[PDB]
């Protein structure tokens, strides 16, 4: 799982 | 961005 | 599953 | 963009 | 399944 | 755009 | 452009 | 499957 | 551009 | 799978 | 750019 | 998996 913001 | 696998 | 924003 | 598989 | 916005 | 398969 | 095969 | 924009 | 295979 | 932006 | 394999 | 920004 990868979660990337700004 | 979300990338999800097993 | 890929979920991509702006 | 949403791309979903199994 | 592919769902593509603007 | 929606593209759906099995 | 969309090109779809199997 | 190929999906091409502008 | 989206290119998807197996 | 290749997804290419601007 | 996203490139995903196995 | 490769994810490339600006």
């Amino acid at each position: 799982l990868i979660i990337k913001g700004i």
